[PDB]
């Protein structure tokens, strides 16, 4: 636990630049990761 009462992040990166293409997130599904953006390319959440 964190020492503050609440722990809430409130970061727009939760919904800004979504996993819009199935040709990107089907690779993430095979590892049960989530699709992600950077300045030009599709990545998955780290394991």
């Amino acid at each position: 636990k964190i020492k503050s009462g609440w722990e809430r992040l409130t970061s727009e990166s939760e919904y800004a630049c979504p996993a819009i293409d199935k040709f990107c997130e089907d690779h993430c599904a095979a590892k049960k990761a989530v699709g992600k953006c950077d300045d030009f390319k599709c990545n998955c959440i780290k394991l």
